[PDB]
């Protein structure tokens, strides 16, 4: 059967891309510690975020172990760019991102159709995790946005401080 | 007496009505709930409206039979609009709408003449209701919006979250 | 033109969700007036009164879970009329129970109908959520 | 033009209510003149002075209360001068002091007035208002 | 001596102007708790400060009776208008007023020369209230005030909410 | 040996900065105090870090004292300016200014090669409050400072109140 | 021109308190300078640096209350150079007591001269502003 | 142009930064590539996939409190491609349990040479930073 190693190929791919994300989200975090974007809680937003992701990855290693299968590591790509120019535009890139990482995370259930359904838990975050994204850009743009950098940061202070 | 009937005639216009407000209420809530809005504090504000709407005709079905009438309940009419364009719209509606709700409540109480004056407290409510309305009506216009989205936002968090 | 969160979500399931919200506020609006049949000096089981006010509540509730699920994954929410129950008076022992229990089939069926739906479109996270919004609904008796 | 929230409220209504916001000002204006008599060495009554204070505190509060009506319903507050107070001999025993009373029964009578002014016009709200309002202003002396 | 019949009108002038103060205040709250205005939080200030100068008022009458002097009560005169116009011009009002009220209450000092020095704790607050208001008058100029109404919303909840 | 004479000296040159450090951040402070400045909480962000520099350099003087140095006090020049223009431009000095202060304090680590390290505690801090200095410049210019005025009172109220 | 919120404030306060302000805050400067002088192993009477490090803190409160009663009462605050004290190595720590002695007088001073230029312009707030800043100033040296 | 903040950071020591930022992350990379190894049923030795998962976090986080530094000073984060875990063709008991021996090196080496760029462009403050790095970093590797 392919089956088995049609699967053990789709745990790894997903490694590699929930460690993607990882890193993007690292990458857009220090973007906003920099001195000339200076928002301390969009950097708090994704860097948890980069770790909820980081996590995330380390189930799939131990899913993959677990099925006996076995773990092929793939260079973690650096990201798109390095400076994500605005909030409004760093968050319509982890919605296109989380988008894209999910869209794989599905062809991993279709094809499994486990008695274990162990993902099947991360699925319904990586959900939630859209929508926030989806409600966030949404604020930003009739709040004037992007450019008006006032609008970014009322967000940064009313939308993710609490 | 055509007086028991009249009654028991329009407790069941008012249990419609005051039905209708709810349903009214469910839909603006999650107008705001849809990642297009997103004002979470919108959408948690009428929700809990639309359950006091519906506590209010709960009691109206418990006056009915506890004054030995019949409940003739009609169709609940699908409110006017399914998209509310701006929260400032929202509010000028249903503060159009709590308004003709207390226009037939008024009707009920001057048709009644009770010793028991048993809604005499949610006609002391409605009016409360409304007078909030227009405070919220107000603030936005005043906020240069809605042509700006900004202003909605400020008031779900300023005035919504406390 | 497509909300910007919309993934694997076929326009079928968009509308038949649409379908299931109507009907689940429909299931609050009877629910609702049996609670206030037996509520009537004709009847006084406030015991059976009780028990439908609640069904009511959970009922929108469940419409509710279904919205923001509606909303959570970009469709739209296009609300039809909660009809008028096609029953009146509801009465007698052992009674309209009978045209009550039913929806507990006819709900419970439309969304077996979606668990279906889900399957042959291929979209996982419709599919676990009705399992979970079946299974809650489900135990009949006294629940 | 008309405010937002206005609803079966007579201009009628409006213009009394204005006008027992001015009385209760005034009622609160010689309370205290009142009160700060007791307080003076030719009578040194501080139980009395203490009263006078006291009720001067709670008739500008019934004056909010109005107000806060006013604005409620939707009308508009028009202030007038709060006239001084004639009084003077705010000493003795047995006297004087009464004499205020004759405002306990105008102030309290121009609000049963508002009380029929309400039923003429229909206005439930503002009858159980005035209502709950000239009850509350309760009775003379207490211990 | 006129000296004892100069103070002792002087309490009175005053008696009479602190308590306009207080009606002023009163008069400035309500505007703001009206539908066409509804700030609540504004409503709050003035009515707090309208209490202020009423049981500073009511000092002024028991120093009179203490001082053996009489307390000859005047038309309490209603305020200039009866519509603010804005918030920023409700505190400029108040700043002219608490200005002119404390002008005279120089010339109550100045004119009794006590050992007792009654009066010398509430010349102290008057100041303090002086200089906030004209910090409030600043903060609403530099918003944008009036008009942006926008501005007075802000100040509103941010300055007079704590 | 000159180093016993040139160290001496540069922690004489450091007292004499880290002080005007001290008074640049207090004729900052209470220009913000002024009824037509009025930030209580920039006020009370420059009075705090005036402390700051004051409680620097009173360790500098002990720190001369202990490694037998003497203590040579020179003229606390006036500052710069007593009128600041704006919350942006005061913070624009400021940092101008814990700039230079640090372009000195570095000078004096340099040159000094301890065994003991003291002041090296120092260095890190103040490299902490110029990350912190250009953070609340870029939110000003950013917070689409300045102008708008309004500008300056949300980042007295958000970002210096917590 | 003029601040929204001066009244009887002559300019001549205003300059007198700046001269006020330069003062204490001179005296911040030498008492500082005077308490890392019994801070030297020279000296080593951590009693006397210890007394002086907190009246070096002590007069530049004083300056901030100066300061923020010139705000407060409307007037700018124009701030000039804190020149070195005129000591510096006080050999018989003596000398050192002697400048302060000379220090107290002056600024005692300068504020009963700020007391009787307020009597002279009839500014009853800045004159009890001094007394108490006096009084509190007063109080010899236990300790 | 420049940053706002930047202050006798050379341009050397600006690029080191980020080289020891990939580095750093490469290392989060082969610990976690390690750890896992540990945790398959062929090894189990739950102990050093323990360990390991713990090293792969604290050099992860070593990665941020640089970054962290770089915005810090002034400079610019650009990050490189975290390369796989080399893995010359490793995966059994008792195997290159090394690897790490020579990242530690590697991954210290590269700190300690920083260390001697930090002293000849004078940056006190690079220099205190990874002193303190180094030896956080040090002592560890058991038991």
């Amino acid at each position: 059967q392919n089956y088995h190693q049609d699967s053990e190929a789709a745990i790894n791919r997903q490694i590699n891309l929930e460690l993607y994300a990882s890193y993007v989200y690292l990458s857009m975090s220090y973007y906003f510690d920099r001195d000339d974007v200076a928002l301390k809680n969009f950097a708090k937003y994704f860097l948890h975020q980069s770790h909820e992701e980081r996590e995330h990855a380390e189930k799939l290693m131990k899913l993959q172990n677990q099925r006996g299968g076995r773990i092929f590591l793939q260079d973690i790509k650096k990201p798109d760019a390095d400076d994500w120019e605005s909030g409004l535009n760093a968050m319509e890139a982890a919605l296109h991102l989380e988008k894209n990482v999910n869209q794989s995370l599905l062809e991993l259930h279709k094809l499994a159709t486990d008695k274990n359904d162990p993902h099947l838990a991360d699925f319904i975050e990586t959900h939630y995790l859209i929508k926030e994204l989806g409600d966030h850009v949404t604020n930003l743009r009739k709040m004037g946005a992007p450019e008006s950098g006032l609008a970014e940061y009322l967000f940064d202070k009313h939308t993710l401080g609490d």
